């Protein structure tokens, strides 16, 4: 509920299905601690990564296995992965949607925060 | 000189070459009057659309024929075109560059206004 | 149901609420005919614009009143609107989700087409 | 010459000036070795990161310090940075340009490979 990840395919105009997503949280010693992970569903959305209790303030990294996605579609991409690093600096009942739009040579990402 | 267009292909990671661009200016009867046109060069850029003298205050529409571009590459796109509508004001800055990033199911257009 | 529109604010990272959206369909005489309209909800989403019975093949213009959105936030924007023009064909998938991400000088738009 | 970075501020419609850029190259032991760095000029462009002789085939990471840019404008952005990882090949086009479009809650990064 507090964190959702959505992956779109800009070449085919479809949800990017079964894309692996890893989320890390920056630890007190500046290292990346593994936090949660999953695969996008048929809608391109990855729900249920975390809970309100666990998703505290911090710096989070979302790494998307775009290369495996493209290769499964018959595409050899130029980007090796997609990575989005963001901060939650607002505790409380805040909901984050991290959306990534993918192409073999490009990505775009948007964060929408709602209450 | 006062109005430039730059177009990139975010799927192939290249300038979008030979893309037709049409510029319109809103007439007193709220219809779009043809103003200028051209096609992008091998660098994805279109220079010389207009002159300082001809480029007066008004509401301008820039339409980039992305559909013909994608079709010539064998790619089925979503959009008929990519566009920006903006107002030229003589109190504001003096050079307008329309920067367009293209993919078959996603585009961005930005007005970059410089002095 | 066949057509959904979502509008996001790239400056604030929030849904764009109460944004007016007009959809037009190109008539056989090359004119733009009013087809449907609505305003985005608190989620930035506009549901129920049309029905399967009404949404036939054709060329559609989705015109988003970004100017009123920005002025309600105290901003006089450079883009006068956002416009997304596309063709629906019946041999392909039938549900279109059109998302637009806004700034006073830029927008990006994504199309997701499902069956 | 072989590697350039260009950054636009899509909220203000202007080149993103004085933006720090760090480039790393993957070493034989899978570690990221610092390769080059610089900052964008008044045109938003960063030239002279490297030379043809030093930019050999390999996997390169380009990290753009978007956080400091927004913070210098008084804005606490969502993202810590914008990054792309790509592979250079000698038997291919020999100029790589990373084009980045920025907003506080949204960005795109594209690799443009030209000859």
């Amino acid at each position: 509920c507090p964190l959702m990840v959505k992956v779109l395919d800009a070449v085919r105009g479809s949800p990017a299905i079964n894309v692996a997503v890893h989320v890390f949280r920056k630890a007190a010693d500046d290292t990346w601690e593994p936090f949660a992970s999953g695969k996008t569903s048929e809608s391109g959305e990855l729900h249920g990564l975390t809970t309100e209790e666990e998703f505290v303030e911090g710096i989070y990294k979302v790494e998307i296995d775009t290369k495996s996605y493209w290769k499964a579609l018959g595409i050899s991409p130029m980007h090796e992965h997609a990575e989005v690093v963001f901060t939650s600096n607002d505790s409380g009942p805040r909901r984050y949607t991290i959306a990534a739009m993918l192409s073999p040579y490009s990505y775009s990402t948007t964060a929408v925060v709602t209450n």
